[PDB]
Order: structure tokens, then C-alpha cells, then sequence
């Protein structure tokens, strides 16, 4: 089962993404959006090796078009840093939840959405943070359990999640 790392579907413009670089094209590289479940932009040529990851720069998204561009070039090494450190925590807690789905053997895609939906995505919500907002509330929840009470969570999901959270 896949899914996206947090609740929006496509990142803002500005926003720094990681990305995987899957091909070379005239145009520029093809590249999948790691946070994204995967979907394709493109680093304008002018902006910029296959099969490495990189932190780039959202620079236009057309939703109905479909297009992401990207650039390579206007990521400040800082920028970088906090990307990759993003990236990290949000992967955390994605193989979290993905860790749950399997206890509880999920087989649907929306199954592990709505997993997601009902606990990192209502911390990153509740405190305005995509990523850290739930790395942050899982972490906390290894000393502080009771963060989880308010979640629409069921005993077993409940227990299953605090579980998987304390084996980290
Ligand atoms: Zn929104
Ligand atoms: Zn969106
Ligand atoms: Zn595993
Ligand atoms: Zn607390």
C-alpha cells in the first residue's frame, strides 16, 4: 500500500520538495515527488544523475495541465537541510502508519489514507505544520500517551498505533 506523506494531494508553490530522479530528457528531469506518493515533475532544464534523491524547488504547479516544474539551482544549502530533515521525520512517520496497516491487515489504498487522515494528518492540521506536526505529536506520544485520546481511533487502532510509534 502507498500514500502520500500529507494531507494536500500536490505541495504549495516555494514549498522544497525531495524527489527522486527517474530520467533525462531534453526538456529537463523527470523526477518523482517522494512526499507526493510519487507524482511526476520536472526540473526545467535550465534549473538543474538518475536515481539520486535531491531537494528541490516547487516553481509552478498547474493542477488541471497536470505540470510540476521544479528547480534544482534556487535551493539554498539551508534550504537543503531542512528539506532532507522533513523528509526524514515525515518517512518516520509514514512507515509508522504503514507498520499499522499491516497489523491490522489493510488491503486498500484508502484504508492507510484514512489511517493517516485520523492521526498525523489531524496534527499536522491542529498545529498548522505539514511533517512535523505529526513526527512531533508521534514522538511526544512515546512519553505522553494520552496526545492520541482525542484521535477518532479505535481501542485496537489505538493500541496498535502506540505500539508501532514506541518501536520507532
Ligand atoms: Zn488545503
Ligand atoms: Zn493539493
Ligand atoms: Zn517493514
Ligand atoms: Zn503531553
Amino acid at each position: 500500500l502507498s500514500c502520500r506523506f500529507y494531507q494536500h494531494k500536490f505541495p504549495e508553490v516555494e514549498d522544497v520538495v525531495m524527489v527522486n530522479v527517474r530520467s533525462i530528457a531534453e526538456m529537463g528531469a523527470y523526477v518523482s515527488l517522494l512526499e507526493y506518493n510519487n507524482i511526476e515533475g520536472m526540473i526545467l532544464l535550465s534549473e538543474l544523475r538518475i536515481g539520486r534523491n535531491e531537494c528541490v524547488v516547487v516553481i509552478r504547479v498547474d493542477k488541471e495541465k497536470g505540470y510540476i516544474d521544479l528547480s534544482k539551482r534556487r535551493v539554498s544549502p539551508e534550504e537543503a537541510i531542512k528539506c532532507e530533515d522533513k523528509f526524514t521525520k515525515s518517512k518516520t512517520v509514514y512507515s509508522i502508519l504503514r507498520h499499522v496497516a499491516e497489523v491490522l491487515e489493510y488491503t486498500k489504498d484508502e484504508q492507510l489514507e484514512s489511517l493517516f487522515q485520523r492521526t498525523a494528518w489531524v496534527f499536522d492540521d491542529k498545529y498548522k505544520r505539514p511533517g512535523y506536526g505529526a513526527y512531533d505529536a508521534f514522538k511526544h506520544a512515546v512519553s505522553d500517551p494520552s496526545i492520541l485520546d482525542s484521535l477518532d481511533l479505535n481501542e485496537d487502532e489505538r493500541e496498535v498505533l502506540i505500539n508501532n510509534i514506541n518501536r520507532r
